[PDB]
């Protein structure tokens, strides 16, 4: 019933891969690109979010910590909070901890809502990237193998279910007899695929892709 593959870059729902550096905001790079593609589809214009918005002001009122870490599922909630998020081009990325500077003037998206799915489902995963578009997930990246990733389906035997490091499922699909997890890192154009990296799909979870799974959605 569900299609083989998706790819939501090739309907041009994805924006460019950004570089976080030394700053731990790979879970608002994972958030903003999750609400990067709802933005798409409901506008047709496809705008890069500002991730420091959320570094700077998605905070302690949110469980986060800015450059130490955070959560996408309490991004999305302040973004619905703040009744908007501002556009990258007009709070630009500094990976430091900044004072909030939220300018409702060059709000670029909004969030209705969002959405949590349940602890390693692989195929509920599947779904949802076919049905609703990209989805906001961890992954277990303490790995050399991760870090040094160039090309081809990741499989890291010593992977676990714990996850640290947030990224961006923006499709799957079945190449070369593997099955795999399309996902957009934060690490620039030169690590892996042009900055993705394909994930072993329906290896029990590998590497913790399906422990937490979240989307938002932008209602009309
Ligand atoms: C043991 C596992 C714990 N765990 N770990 C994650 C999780 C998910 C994704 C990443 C990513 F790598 F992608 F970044 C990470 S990396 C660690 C992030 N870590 C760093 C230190 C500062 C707090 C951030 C962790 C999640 C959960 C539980 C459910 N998850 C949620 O999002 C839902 C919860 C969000 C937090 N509320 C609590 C309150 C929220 C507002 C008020 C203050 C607390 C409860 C539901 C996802």
């Amino acid at each position: 019933i569900l299609p083989d593959s998706v790819d939501w870059r090739e309907k041009g729902c994805v924006t460019e891969v950004k570089y976080q550096g030394s700053c731990g905001a790979s879970w608002a790079f994972s958030a903003v690109g999750a609400l990067e593609a709802q933005l798409k589809l409901k506008t047709g214009k496809l705008v890069s979010l500002s991730a420091q918005n959320l570094v700077d002001c998605s905070t302690e009122k949110y469980g986060n910590k800015g450059c130490n870490g955070g959560f996408m599922t309490t991004a999305f909630q302040y973004i619905i909070d703040n009744k908007g998020i501002d556009s990258d081009a007009s709070y630009p990325y500094k990976a430091m901890d900044q004072k909030c500077q939220y300018d409702s003037k060059y709000r670029a998206a909004t969030c209705s809502k969002y959405t949590e799915l349940p602890y390693g489902r692989e195929d509920v995963l599947k779904e949802a990237v076919a049905n609703k578009g990209p989805v906001s997930v961890g992954v277990d990246a303490r790995h050399p193998s991760f870090f040094l990733y160039r090309s081809g389906v990741y499989y890291e035997p010593s992977c676990t279910q714990n996850v640290n490091h947030g990224v961006l499922v923006v499709g799957y699909g079945d190449l070369n007899g593997k099955e795999y997890w399309l996902v957009k890192n934060s690490w620039g154009h030169n690590f892996g695929e042009e900055g993705y990296i394909r994930m072993a799909r329906n290896k029990g979870n590998h590497c913790g892709i399906a422990s937490f799974p979240s989307y938002p959605e932008i209602l009309q």
